[PDB]
């Protein structure tokens, strides 16, 4: 369930993994294949919930799903496609979810309100080369909108070359929510540089560390598994490097997989995590 590498050995460890056409890397990534796989997704499968899943084969485990509150009238009114995920420090440091659908964006905001979320991380565009990935579930401008019993107002939007940071006020109290939208992930494969995602993660983590009251950080892409799991794994491992004498990429991904299917969905993303750590450690060493 873990594979901790001493920082001074990490360079050579990763070269070793990469030798003979990623021979041993592939072997290790495959060891993760089965983690979590005993767990059912019965609630997600109930007829009343079918329209609430973006992908009919990417569903939260019963044991770790986030539940919406309910009172009077409440079939599976408690359902959203979202899972609690541990971080470097505590259980439920994140909530991972699918890209909201037009028909579940009210549920999404209800969850953000009920869970005291102050930071949302989005690692997809809404449409990628014409394929719908996520509904545009926030306001397009500063004009307010209702989502269910909540009112949302976008107070600010700061567009940078690789991500956009929005701030919303939500009234249900009123709270300030920041949205960190990474806008450059390639349509296929991982980002072209490690620096891009490293700098994005570092920026998000700065803000999270400035939100001590908050509930979990929401992270999503389209399905809430591959890019999302890579983002969370990188956030967790970068914190390891700052605190610790070793780094456990395998262990972070193992832990993510115990909580949601497919977290870090491709070997390419698993390689990218190693290349990110390799690059940070090279710069430190120097
Ligand atoms: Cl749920
Ligand atoms: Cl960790």
């Amino acid at each position: 369930t873990s594979c901790p590498i001493k920082i001074n050995q990490f360079e050579g460890h990763f070269m070793k993994l990469q030798a003979d056409s990623n021979y041993l890397l592939s072997k290790e990534y495959e060891e993760l294949k089965d983690v979590g796989r005993n767990q059912s997704c019965d609630i997600a499968l109930l007829p009343e919930n079918r329209g609430k899943n973006r992908y009919n084969n990417i569903l939260p485990y019963d044991a770790t799903r986030v539940k919406l509150s309910n009172v009077d009238d409440d079939p599976c009114s408690d359902y959203i496609n979202a899972s609690y995920i541990p971080g470097n420090n505590f259980r439920r440091e994140y909530i991972v979810t699918q890209g909201p659908l037009p028909g579940t964006k009210d549920d999404f905001w209800k969850m953000v309100w009920e869970q005291n979320v102050h930071n949302i991380v989005m690692v997809t565009q809404c449409v990628e080369k014409g394929r719908v990935k996520c509904d545009h579930y926030w306001p397009a401008d500063q004009d307010s909108l209702y989502y269910g019993d909540l009112i949302l107002q976008m107070l600010s939007e700061s567009v940078l070359p690789e991500w956009t940071i929005r701030e919303f006020k939500i009234c249900g109290a009123h709270r300030l929510i920041r949205h960190f939208h990474y806008t450059v992930w390639p349509d296929h494969g991982v980002p072209e540089t490690t620096q891009s995602l490293i700098q994005f993660v570092r920026t998000v983590r700065d803000y999270i560390n400035r939100s001590p009251g908050a509930g979990p950080t929401v992270v999503h892409c389209s399905a809430g598994v591959g890019r999302t799991g890579t983002f969370i794994a990188l956030d967790r491992i970068l914190q390891q490097l700052d605190s610790k004498d070793s780094v456990d990429i395998y262990g972070a991904v193992h832990d993510l997989r115990l909580h949601r299917v497919h977290m870090v969905q491709t070997e390419c993303q698993y390689v990218y995590l190693h290349q990110c750590v390799r690059d940070v450690l090279r710069a430190r060493k120097l």
